[PDB]
């Protein structure tokens, strides 16, 4: 019974914002790895007969579905199968090509697919703009929904985009050479492998094959803005003297003139529409979108390497992994709908496209419309140049004489009857699905003008609203959270959330060491400082202001320290001025604003309280996907440990609190007891410190290892899920992680269900007393976690199976099962840390405190002094970021390690103590990180 009936209260969300109430009557089938997800939908693409709904934080066209035809071959397939099928593709619009998502490529390739379609176009794709509330800082938000939909019928949600280093099994193998292109994938590491030229798609020749039917860089692209040159004119005279000075440059060019190139190419490429538009490579875009869709769908066939001869698409650089470097395996929950609350997900994904056709249909004013014209002129002379160059200029001499393209971005709607779904008869039983979404009010009036530009008004439920933010992901999360009776069981990829102020950080060290070495101008050699004028630059924020003589008597000084001193210099530079970017384009909000880690603390308080049992269990990433070194993702890490452990009001801090206000109840009276649990101990810590957290709150990170190409290698499984159980009854599963971006509502869209299952099972949660749970969620947890002890792998591991741990799988509420967990995630991690240095652990092996000296950001790094932090420090052994991890240079060898022994199960503990003392604060404003 425990919330199984619809109409049984507090088991779904309700209220003033809701985009759908709970349906009963669903099949729903879990995906526990991204290999089966793929292949379901691999053959899902194959029975499409009328529609097929795609959208996604990131969409991939080659990425392979069922090991041998790629998204794009299977897509194309439907196409030539049912004449009346159309498809529509809706990736994230990111604003810049850095971010990886490559969603510029997969456009041209939806493109291809109508080429020698017999017909018309059916194949469509719009890239979404975000729609979040965010004002200035809007261009740092995204569309984050992971969804498809095919016939209006079959539905996909979760946390699974189509995309590079998505697939993967119960293996999570590291072995990345059988990996295609971008497919091979670990973004912490650098590159040290060659895509070769032939093997692989580069975006210019898929843009080449979009524009034709073909069935130094600095003075490169000084060359470049020297040909569209003939602007405010002030920049224009820079550029007219920056031009002359070039070519009469030697080889090597000046220093001084090597950084105001660099200081002149940035102003270019962020102030002009044309430079604008290769950064994300405005309405000149959408003009661009119309031009390529047309000649793409025009001609005679699609291009050979999308097809007869499928190739992956390349890196910008060809850089891969090499054979010894590890992919990083991948963590993460999908599911499928059949049923009513199918009529839901097509709803978001008919709204949303809707909503962006008629945002980006409008007409602009006639002096806008004329500088899209000219521009696009432009555009149009740099790519002509580019296929002139390719030797494809027989391509350019057939299309002279051909009518001035220029037709005006006019709406796609989808509102045909044959795409739009029928709203759904009343069911019972099957499972209760809700679908929730994380929406600003900005995106939710968008799709209201698209419901009046397309004419279609799906029937809603009563009480679903169509104005103002939805946090329905954060309601449900919250609506599971105090509803738990025994358990609750996180996968998420992050944990930010509110912890009140700051904690743990050491006096006298305002920033980290190693953020210090990034940011902070005082840990550079203080001689070159001081010649150049840095900190006055700095203080002005005006790098035109350097000494620029000094500058080029530095340049030629001989040694290692000079030539390296510019370098470090101008990346410095860099993150100090993404700072100030980030202030200005918005207001910084102050810590952290969503309450998940305050309401598992309130539902544990409340065990407490009672005396009854609880546990919460929380799986997360290592850190952050991507390097150690990079700014944003340390912060990222200091915002997880505050929100965790160190931040005043943490979940740790928190659950302690309450525990030994607990000992003292009745023994005094309030007020005076929250004083005599703050009272500090011998080492000076404050008592309730002293309180086993452990008894209510296991915290795992997953990691495995493996010898690749005779050397001894690990990576972190990256835990990607966003997925919530409670008690075996409940599953929340989609796209929100736990972090403000996700929760608030109004800044990237999110989308989820809330799952129950009417399919009874029995079952001893805690191991002694009956308890009716939900069926498919149970099989749902217990999959989950065979995988994440190594019970589903195929043979020949690293890794073996964690056996012992197999009597703990249907009785996640018994202290036993978590006390046997809990001590096999640090058995492991003792493991891993007897020979890796490097991994994130509690405790610096480098820096040779009663348990010694806590690890860095950086675990190699070590303080030069421990008396003055500020003296800064040094990485003492390689990080993995680091070329010199993986590759001999002229003085160093590559370092080798001793495989782990006894690692059973891919479970290890979450390092507590991980960067305690160190501010790893990046300078960018908060609420882009939050």
């Amino acid at each position: 019974s425990p919330c199984v009936a619809i109409s049984a209260p507090g088991c779904f969300i309700k209220g003033s914002n809701l985009f759908s109430e709970k349906r009963a009557g669903n099949r729903v089938r879990f995906f526990t790895t991204g290999r089966d997800y793929f292949s379901d939908l691999a053959s899902a693409l194959d029975s499409a007969s009328s529609s097929i709904f795609i959208t996604g934080w990131q969409v991939n066209y080659d990425v392979l579905l069922d090991g041998r035809r790629s998204l794009w071959q299977c897509l194309r397939q439907a196409l030539e199968r049912s004449p009346a099928l159309k498809v529509y593709v809706m990736p994230w619009l990111s604003p810049s090509g850095s971010l990886g998502t490559y969603d510029f490529e997969t456009m041209l390739a939806v493109f291809q697919l109508n080429a020698g379609l017999e017909g018309g176009a059916r194949a469509f794709c719009t890239p979404a703009i975000q729609q979040s509330d965010m004002q200035g800082l809007g261009v740092a938000f995204s569309h984050h929904q992971k969804s498809v939909v095919i016939d209006n019928r079959i539905g996909y949600v979760g946390g699974i985009d189509l995309a590079y280093g998505r697939r993967d099994d119960n293996d999570f193998s590291l072995d990345a050479s059988g990996r295609r292109g971008n497919d091979a994938y670990n973004p912490g590491l650098p590159h040290l492998g060659w895509m070769a030229e032939d093997e692989h798609v580069s975006s210019m020749g898929l843009m080449m094959a979009t524009l034709f039917d073909l069935s130094s860089s600095i003075r490169a692209i000084a060359n470049l803005i020297a040909d569209n040159l003939d602007i405010e004119p002030e920049l224009e005279r820079r550029l007219r003297a920056w031009l002359e000075e070039l070519r009469t440059a030697a080889l090597n060019l000046p220093e001084a003139l090597r950084i105001k190139s660099l200081l002149l190419i940035n102003q270019w490429m962020s102030e002009t529409e044309l430079g604008q538009v290769l950064t994300l490579i405005g309405s000149l875009f959408w003009t661009l979108h119309r031009l390529m869709q047309a000649r793409a769908g025009g001609h005679q066939q699609p291009y050979r390497y999308l097809d007869e001869a499928p190739q992956p698409l390349a890196s910008p650089d060809n850089a891969r992994l090499a054979a010894d470097q590890p992919r990083m395996p991948w963590q993460d929950v999908h599911c499928r709908i059949e049923g009513p609350s199918v009529y839901d997900l097509a709803r978001n994904f008919i709204d949303r496209w809707n909503g962006q056709q008629a945002y980006l249909a409008k007409t602009p004013a006639l002096q806008d419309t004329a500088l899209v014209r000219s521009a696009l002129e432009a555009v149009m002379k740099w790519l002509n140049s580019l296929a002139a160059a390719a030797g494809l200029e027989n391509y350019l001499d057939e299309k002279r004489n051909l009518r001035l393209e220029l037709d005006p971005p006019t709406p796609c709607w989808i509102n045909a009857p044959e795409q739009l779904p029928q709203e759904p008869e009343v069911r019972r039983g099957g499972m209760t699905v809700q679908v929730l979404r994380s929406a600003a009010a900005r995106m939710l009036e968008q799709e209201q003008a698209g419901r009046l530009g397309a004419g279609v008004n799906l029937p809603l439920q009563v009480g679903v609203s169509t104005e103002g933010v939805q946090s329905n992901c954060k309601d449900a999360m919250l609506l599971a959270i105090s509803g738990a009776q025994q358990f609750i069981y996180i996968e998420n990829q992050f944990f930010q959330s509110e912890f009140g102020k700051e904690g743990e950080v050491f006096k006298d060290l305002p920033l980290s060491g190693p953020m210090a070495s990034l940011r902070d101008v005082g840990s550079l050699r203080r001689d070159f400082v001081v010649r150049i004028r840095l900190e006055e630059a700095l203080e002005q924020r005006d790098l035109w202001l350097l000494d620029w003589a000094e500058v080029e008597k530095i340049a030629q000084e001989p040694g290692t320290e000079a030539r390296q001193f510019l370098k470090s210099m101008l990346a410095m530079w860099g993150v100090n001025a993404q700072g100030w970017l980030t202030h200005k384009l918005g207001e910084a909000q102050h810590g952290l604003l969503n309450e998940i880690g305050e309401a598992l603390a309130r539902r544990i308080e409340r065990a407490i309280q009672r005396e009854h049992p609880f546990h919460v269990y929380l799986v997360l990433p290592v850190h952050p996907e991507g390097a150690l070194n990079v700014p944003n993702i340390m912060h990222q890490v200091h915002l997880t440990q505050q929100s965790l452990v160190f931040g005043e009001q943490s979940l740790v801090k928190r659950i302690q609190r309450q525990m030994a206000l607990k000992a003292l109840e009745g023994k005094s009276d309030p007020a005076q007891a929250r004083e005599i649990i703050e009272r500090k101990d011998a080492r000076g810590r404050p008592v309730y410190e002293q309180q086993d957290w452990s008894r209510y709150l296991t915290l795992l990170n997953l990691r495995t290892w493996a010898v690749l190409g005779g050397r001894v290698v690990t990576e972190q499984i990256y835990v990607h899920s966003k997925l919530l159980i409670a008690d075996d009854r409940v599953a929340i599963l989609g796209s929100a992680n736990i972090n403000d971006r996700s929760l608030q509502g109004e800044r990237d869209s999110e989308l989820a269900v809330m799952v129950r299952d009417s399919e009874p099972l029995t079952v001893r949660l805690d191991g002694k007393n009956d308890a009716i749970v939900g069926k498919a969620i149970h099989q749902l947890r217990v999959n989950l976690w065979k995988k994440h002890f190594g019970l589903s792998q195929g043979p020949g591991g690293f890794v073996k199976p964690a056996s012992e741990l197999s009597a703990y799988l249907s009785i996640p509420a018994a202290q036993e099962a978590w006390e046997a967990i809990q001590t096999l995630a640090k058995e492991n991690t003792r493991a891993y840390e007897r020979t890796f240095n490097f991994i994130p652990q509690n405790i610096s092996q480098t820096q040779l405190f009663e348990d010694g000296f806590p690890a860095s950001i950086w675990p190699t790094w070590a303080y030069r002094k421990p008396g003055e932090l500020r003296a800064g420090g040094q990485l003492m052994e390689p990080m993995p970021y680091q070329e010199i991890f993986w590759r001999s240079s002229n003085l160093t060898s590559v370092k080798t390690f001793p495989p782990p022994n006894g690692v059973s199960g891919f479970i290890t503990a979450l390092p507590t103590s991980w960067t305690r003392g160190e501010r790893n604060d990046s300078g960018l404003n908060l609420s882009i990180l939050a």
